[PDB]
């Protein structure tokens, strides 16, 4: 159905591309079987279909070697042909072949650099005599001999496009030599091959635009007009200006370009003159395509826009796309970001009825597109991109061109010793040297982050689960959390319940609730958007709930993504309260934040995880279950979690063996987390004074601690304090206790 | 132009994009659009002693024409082409579809019955769209690569009631295109208890418009707004939801401080322009969510800030009594803060209907737990009636993360077993009653008393 | 060889003073490409369509010579948000310079660099890879940095013995 314009349904006709032994520039070699289905005779001249509008013309042979479903192929044709190894293309008989009267061939700049000898008497004198080798226009063949091999293209063909070599056709080396950068920006044209991901998307795109140019009878048949405007949408770097490109480079219709701003110009009337022209010149081609870069530059909303020549603009694109005179078989497509910045009456099925919208790709999406960017590039046998697509978590597509370009960099930067800037060339040992491996890739992916985070992107201190202490059915929770929904979604369809994606730590100041947020965010398999609590607010009206709108759409783009409030209560406190709060900005902040952790739109891969010290102020319908659904309270440690966190603070520090950890924490009742940690470094610095002083007096002297000793404990310790006094452990306990009391029950037992 | 249409008589003179060239002189900046401005004008009066000169026009905006022009003797007669009805819709059917090759079994009375707020445009989009799918059913046998198609298959081209279908399911009026929200999959049934309010949410919707002669009849005009206050978790957006999904009228769900804006007269335009957006497709929900964010009491905002939010309130009180009674547009304002609500918004007239969604009872949670399940293989053994039972003050929120507690130690216990078996090669068919008696032991009351 | 297209975008931000138009300068002594440079209030005019002109002519001519560098110093005042911004010309020549870097037409061997003081102003479509291939942080120098600075200052200036820039990269 959908998908049903992209499958190539197994037809007959199509060949894979196979290596020729021993055929020539100008001849293809297929097996008998595939002839006597093919009903062609050896010697006979073919059509051979390609890839970006390109056909050569080669002389059918019989060869054993050759398999029933391949063809094959010397280099040169799959060179004329822009056809890779293991293509499938169609060969047909060339119909009406007729001799050549004249040709005329260039050949490449770089080649005849060198050459001494005239390059048509060294080559192309005894190549082209008695060839009788059929050849196309835009056909490159390699021609043998002399210092270096010179290759030849016949830049044109009489009679056109289908020519014949003969003795007494004439040949001439007359003319600019074809540039070798022509050429190999020739060879790099994209087609639907290099897009890779939305594969829907580009089924759409080729229904509106190849299926009425190829068969208008369809259509004709069934009679209705088939869809004229196409709009592309979706997050800077998915994809639009190169499905552009891909139309623009294997289209046969006209392809004019619009990029937005360039219409404008300073004389009155002369941007409307400048659109009116540009539809005009697709008109008088008849089957055009417009491509619209950029639209939401030209094209805002009327009641919006203040300036009368924009909108004047706007009006002539409407009427040019509708009005008295209707268009006559011109396609136009426009790329936007920003859709809803386009004027309502655009969006109209006159205009621009189809819009086809580019996402982010899933995984299985950017290992399509990670496959087509490196199908190019040296690889390793180590590199495995299954890997490298699982880890790349909200890449758009221009992330992982980046995350190629780098690995590239890296790969080249491992070969700066024998490489020097200053020598003018480098031996071709470390070219041949010279390749992307797995571990190039695994520090490209340490660099990457996608580019939609870049603006809210924090350097983080690195924590690592180990270093925290205690809290182990918490570790395995957010684990869990985190990981059960991204690795293990089937078993969820299987049961058929949607994840919980929500988390509130309270608890006593110092007890490790952002310290667990640093774990996840330098550990879990999620990207990590952090947050401070009144760095949203903004004083102008409207604007605060423009940037919880626009950080939650940053979640959503980037999905799977953790968010983080440091400070909840900040953001999200009970509403009414405030007499000032400019004009209730707070609390239409808050609805903003409860609309869209729980609202109409459905739910995504998006978990929000809070942390606050005061429960009991932050408004009720957030903590309701679909917003926040787990309240987890992380008391201040116990014996067991005391001695934990006393070794994972001390595990990197050199400490003597006489200092028992376990005394430390019975005699440490009630001690937060955090005044553990100052014991420890209490005594790191009283150690750091008796090596200033026992160094000072060696000093003197000539004009000690290599650990920490059971003394700088002591004196740690009487200078020591408890953080967190018993009034607030006890409004802790009474929240906990609250919700304890609601719950109706310690157990639950189902009766027998 | 004019004197072209003076030389040849009789003649008309059309205008496309009229506020195009006729913007208000008071809001233009230019003097070059001024002096057009006025020179139509002066030209519209020359036309009065113009004998067999008729000048029409035609715009999206029918308030950025300059006042003056729509004063009389200058454009008089103005007509309004407003959105099709049922019958025109079916009108404008069999005039589109007279060249297709439609089949014997399609019939254009139920398509026109489907949809609502088509203008006629929409109409032919569903058209191309039903051609297009009847063309990818043959693209099977024929290939986009291959240069002709054999004749069979082009007689075997038409277009069925499957692919009206098909289109019918996509289509999407092209004013709703600019607001339109991803709303997940929920039916009536996945709602469990609330009968009371489904059955007079569905008379609310569907009486106005499919029997307005029984109401002009008795001389009453129908209620055009409903309030839906509760606790948190209790059922107010699933009501949206499912009134979204199933109902035959368009909605429109739209977050509340979405509206406002910093600059000035920003919130207001966008407040009329939605309002508009909602009567050019009637019938149509307009939902608001979180209703205390927009509608707060009076006063507060003028105290202290820019003092934006009274006059917002202001248009949207204006704008809810401008919408005419024949006109359907049915208001939906969810709020779990009621009494922070201006009370001039509750005035009868606006928002007349309130409806409470109580905190669920025990045949209440016994038809949530039966609903949350329905997808899930849950063991015989558990008993449904028991949890109801003992979860006396919880609410649906609450009743579905328990659920999903169940789940999740389910997921947990068979990645257990999995692991356990590949580590030993180097089980939960279903949710048991340990995992919804730990998941209890997890449980607590989202609302207090 | 390795097969994939060089860099060609560059972001310097630091604080001010920390020696951003200093590199500009030295890359554009020190390299054998075409130098351009574009400041950022400098394009803009009155006219509608003459600041889009001011920045296609300066990529033309960038074009024209190859290999070229394009130095846009001040990058934060010619592109801002277009969310943000409320005027239209400067949404325009934002979009302007997005399809100027990465459009359905590329630059094959222009390296645009740019210099700002605050990166969160700029678009969030130029900070993309296409346009702007990475952002390099120009920070507040370390002690041994600021040695080193003091160092290349004072080796024009005439210094007596007694000077000891150890002391005084200590003391700043
Ligand atoms: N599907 C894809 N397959 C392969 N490469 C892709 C794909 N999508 C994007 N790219 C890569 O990203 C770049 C093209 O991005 P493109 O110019 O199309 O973005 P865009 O949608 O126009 O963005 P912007 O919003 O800035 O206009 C190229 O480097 C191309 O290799
Ligand atoms: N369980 C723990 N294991 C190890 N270190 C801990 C633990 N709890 C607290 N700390 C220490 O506490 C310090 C940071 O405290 P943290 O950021 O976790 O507090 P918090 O609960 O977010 O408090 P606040 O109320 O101030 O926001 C670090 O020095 C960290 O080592
Ligand atoms: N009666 C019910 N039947 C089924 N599911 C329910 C019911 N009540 C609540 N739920 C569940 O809880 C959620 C419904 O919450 P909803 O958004 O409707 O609440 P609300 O009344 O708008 O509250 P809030 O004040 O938090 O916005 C869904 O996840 C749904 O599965
Ligand atoms: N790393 C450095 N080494 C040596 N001199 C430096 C260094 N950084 C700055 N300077 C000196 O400081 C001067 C000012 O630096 P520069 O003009 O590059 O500032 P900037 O960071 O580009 O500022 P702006 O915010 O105005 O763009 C330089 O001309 C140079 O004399
Ligand atoms: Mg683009
Ligand atoms: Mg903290
Ligand atoms: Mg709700
Ligand atoms: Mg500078």
């Amino acid at each position: 159905l959908s998908t049903a314009i992209l499958k190539q349904k197994n037809r007959p006709n199509r060949l894979i591309v196979d290596e020729a032994i021993n055929e020539d520039n100008s001849v293809v070699s297929l097996s008998q079987p595939k002839m006597d289905e093919l009903q062609l005779f050896r010697g006979d001249t073919v059509l051979l279909k390609g890839k970006k509008r390109r056909e050569a013309v080669c002389i059918v042979l019989s060869d054993d070697t050759c398999s029933d479903e391949k063809i094959r192929m010397n280099r040169v044709v799959r060179n004329n042909l822009r056809v890779r190894l293991g293509d499938v293309i169609s060969i047909q008989p060339c119909p009406d072949v007729k001799y050549g009267k004249r040709i005329h061939v260039l050949p490449i700049d770089d080649t005849v650099e060198g050459i001494t000898g005239n390059l048509f008497e060294v080559y192309l004198k005894p190549y082209f005599l008695e060839a009788y080798r059929p050849i196309r226009k835009g056909d490159i063949f390699l021609v043998r001999g002399g210092m270096r091999a010179v290759e030849f293209k016949v830049v044109e063909t009489d009679p056109s496009p289908y020519c014949i070599v003969a003795p007494d056709t004439v040949i001439h080396c007359e003319g600019e030599p074809i540039k070798r950068e022509d050429e190999e920006e020739s060879l790099n044209e994209v087609g639907y091959d290099d897009i890779g991901g939305c594969r829907k998307q580009l089924a759409q795109i080729k229904e509106m635009v190849e299926l009425p140019l190829r068969h208008p009878a369809l259509f004709k048949e069934i009679g209705v007009k088939p869809p004229r405007g196409i709009l592309l949408y979706g997050p800077p770097g998915t994809g639009k200006t190169l499905i552009a490109r891909a139309v623009a480079n294997e289209t046969g219709a006209f392809f004019f370009l619009i990029n937005g701003p360039e219409i404008m110009s300073k004389l009155a009337g002369e941007s409307e003159s400048n659109l009116r022209k540009a539809f005009e010149e697709a008109e008088k081609n008849a089957p055009a395509i417009i491509f619209i870069d950029e639209l939401d530059a030209i094209a805002p909303k009327r009641e919006k826009t203040h300036g009368e020549v924009e909108r004047r603009i706007v009006s002539q694109l409407l009427t040019l796309m509708d009005g008295l005179k209707q268009r006559a078989h011109v396609i136009v497509m426009a790329a936007t970001n920003r859709p809803n910045s386009i004027d309502p009456a655009l969006r109209r099925f006159g205009r621009f009825d189809r819009e086809v919208d580019i996402g982010i790709p899933d995984a299985t999406g950017r290992l399509e597109i990670l496959q087509i960017h490196t199908k190019n590039m040296k690889l390793a046998d180590d590199v495995d991109l299954e890997q490298v697509a699982n880890e790349t978590h909200g890449h758009v597509g221009a992330d992982l061109a980046a995350l190629c370009s780098e690995a590239a960099l890296q790969a080249i930067r491992k070969k700066m010793d024998l490489i020097d800037l200053e020598d003018e060339t480098i031996d071709a040992e470390v070219m041949n040297s010279l390749a992307v491996t797995m571990d190039d890739f695994r520090w490209a992916l340490s660099q990457s982050n996608p580019s939609a985070l870049r603006e809210t992107v924090v350097e983080v201190p690195q924590v690592t689960w180990e270093d925290i202490g205690g809290l182990e059915d918490v570790k395995r929770e957010l684990q869990e959390l985190v990981q059960y929904p991204v690795e293990h979604p089937d078993k969820f369809l299987k049961f058929g319940m949607t994840p919980s994606k929500g988390v509130l730590f309270y608890g006593p100041p110092g007890c490790g609730k952002t310290l667990l947020a640093k774990a996840i965010a330098n550990e879990c398999q999620a990207n990590f958007i952090s947050i401070k609590g009144p760095e949203l607010l903004t004083m102008w009206f409207g604007e605060s709930e423009a940037n919880v709108r626009e950080i939650f759409d940053k979640a959503r783009q980037a999905a799977p993504c953790v968010l983080f409030f440091d400070q909840l209560d900040s953001i999200a406190k009970a509403r009414g309260g405030n007499i000032g709060d400019g004009g209730g900005a707070a609390d239409r902040v808050i609805n903003q934040i409860l609309t869209e952790m729980d609202g109409m739109s459905t739910k995504k891969n998006v978990f929000i995880i809070g942390a606050t010290n005061r429960p009991d102020i932050i408004d009720p319908a957030i903590l309701r279950p679909g917003r926040l659904d787990q309240l987890i309270y992380i008391p201040l440690p116990d014996e067991k979690s005391r001695v934990a966190i006393l070794k994972a603070n001390l595990r990197k520090s050199p400490v003597a063996k006489d200092v028992d950890l376990e005394f430390l924490a019975k005699m440490t009742n009630g001690f937060s987390g955090a005044d553990l940690t100052e014991i420890c470094q209490r005594a790191c610095k009283l150690a750091i004074r008796e090596s200033i002083e026992s160094e000072i007096r060696r000093e003197r002297e000539r004009q000690p601690v290599p650990e920490i000793r059971r003394d700088h404990f002591e004196e740690a310790m009487r200078f020591a304090r408890r953080s967190v006094s018993d009034n607030d452990i006890r409004k802790y306990e009474m929240f906990a206790q609250t919700l304890q009391q609601s719950r109706g029950f310690g157990s639950f037992r189902f009766p027998s």
